[PDB]
């Protein structure tokens, strides 16, 4: 059992869930890790990523998780990490918020069991991108599509166009043995809009298959480039892809497109030309 | 709660948590995934890359786990993945255990809290290891190391020596932002001894009361790559790694395979591999 902590403490003993993160202080991989309490990250899809990803997050001490999913969890989710038989029936955030809250206390959720890509809906999702940050009226400080289709992660890519919000964006291939990070800085990366799909492998009444495996590989690379990112240490990746098949693990770097079908990617490209000569 | 399922099932239907693993056969990945309820695996240390990999072998369907550690659970293992604050004081075969059954009925599982390397131990670890199949009498399919520290890696390259028992090592560092599986068949592949831990290493390891610092990411992502490693040599598809090593900092993912060393430290190291070289002459 765990009680509520106000200070991150480095002490190494059996009682501190904290002692191997603080580690990394004493180490000098991470200096300024008790940071990580600073900052709120928004996740959109409580799936495989999704769910792997909010705990890694959260048994890593993250300040805040908003979470996003109009799903319940089924019988059929058991492949994948994080749920379990007993949490069947629950909307997919409220299981999360349940087991998380359970393994660290020291984080603050808040929950919304919706679809992102109606109407009403959209504009509450922009208003929580732009005021759940910790601090409420102040922006998340990062958004992750862990979402399964392109209808979503195209609305979250126009939510962060017009609202200037640095995101990542993660898939796993319908074959289960390929996935994919992205980092997506408005402007000044190719936005979601901007050029088809990078794949990293080849190639109506069924469903796509999936690992956990596949779904581990890529939530961890997915975390690891959030706090690479947000705790400013190693390299971040713009793009990180994973084949199973053959065990490579593809980088890249997007561009963006100057005639970019999205009105504000262009806008935002503009703005970043004129901060870039200063 | 998850029913008993006697015979895998395609049927996509939202009640079957098998349906999204048996669509790697009508998509031409896996052709017999059903296949995976007739192995079994021993895991050696179920902490944060063991507990994880035990996890997903458990989802995936595996016959049969054994897992062997000698440690409880504490507050201070709540940074790593699987393991919640509740299970704290419980040894961790045991948490294992219960969380897993819980997980997937359909999965045996033999639970042993004890260390492996005391010399009473490690006769019964090795008994487990030629007689815990799947059947009774009958070898494991896989020994998984999934420990922390030399002395047990050790103890299990001798073990898997004398069997001629196929095992993948894996490890992450004290400094919690690199890691690697490596595949060793006895006489075929590189065992433990045949190399440095330190040379192997030397592209990924990144170098600094300290205790080890650990990731919940990076356990994460060796486990995944561990069992998609384990997937791809029962199930015969992909290209199975001798050897994958991960580097956090870097997002830099060596892959090399290792030949034996034919002056290794272990005598039956080199007795396999001379019975392999035989086994190749007459082929
Ligand atoms: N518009 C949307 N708004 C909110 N969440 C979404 C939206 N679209 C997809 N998601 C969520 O993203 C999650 C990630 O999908 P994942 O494929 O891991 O789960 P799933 O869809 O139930 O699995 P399967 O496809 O095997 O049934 C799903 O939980 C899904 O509900
Ligand atoms: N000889 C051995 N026999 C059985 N299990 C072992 C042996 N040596 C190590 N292990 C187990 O391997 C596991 C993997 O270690 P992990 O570092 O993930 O947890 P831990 O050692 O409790 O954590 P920490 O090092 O942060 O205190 C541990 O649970 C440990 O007890
Ligand atoms: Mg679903
Ligand atoms: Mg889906
Ligand atoms: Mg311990
Ligand atoms: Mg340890
Ligand atoms: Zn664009
Ligand atoms: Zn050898």
């Amino acid at each position: 059992g765990r009680v509520r902590i106000e200070k991150m403490s480095s002490e190494v003993v059996d009682s501190n869930p904290y002692s191997r993160l603080m580690a990394l202080k004493r180490m000098g991989i991470v200096s300024d890790y008790e940071k990580i309490r600073t900052f709120a990250v928004a996740i959109v899809g409580v799936g495989g990523v999704g769910s792997v990803t909010a705990e890694m997050l959260t048994r890593c001490g993250i300040g805040k998780l908003l979470l996003f999913d109009y799903d319940k969890v089924e019988l059929a989710n058991m492949n994948r990490l994080f749920f379990q038989p007993h949490q069947a029936g629950l909307s997919k955030v409220q299981a999360a918020e349940h087991t998380l809250r359970n393994i660290n206390p020291d984080v603050l959720f808040e929950v919304h069991n919706y679809n992102i890509t109606t109407v009403e809906n959209f504009q509450h999702f922009m208003d929580r991108i732009s005021n759940g940050g910790l601090e409420e009226g102040k922006p998340v400080d990062l958004v992750l599509s862990c979402v399964d289709n392109f209808e979503a992660r195209m609305t979250i890519n126009t939510a962060c166009n017009e609202l200037g919000q640095t995101w990542m964006e993660s898939g796993v291939s319908e074959n289960a043995v390929s996935g994919h990070i992205q980092l997506i800085i408005p402007g000044e990366s190719a936005c979601f809009a901007c050029a088809p799909p990078l794949v990293v492998a080849a190639n109506e009444g069924v469903c796509a298959a999936s690992l956990p495996t596949t779904m581990g590989v890529v939530a961890g690379i997915l975390v690891q480039n959030v706090l690479k990112f947000l705790l400013n240490f190693g390299t971040v990746s713009f793009y990180l892809g994973y084949n199973a098949m053959q065990d490579f693990f593809p980088t890249m770097s997007m561009k963006p497109n100057p005639q970019c079908d999205d009105r504000n990617c262009r806008k935002q490209q503009e703005e970043y030309k004129k901060k870039v000569a200063a």
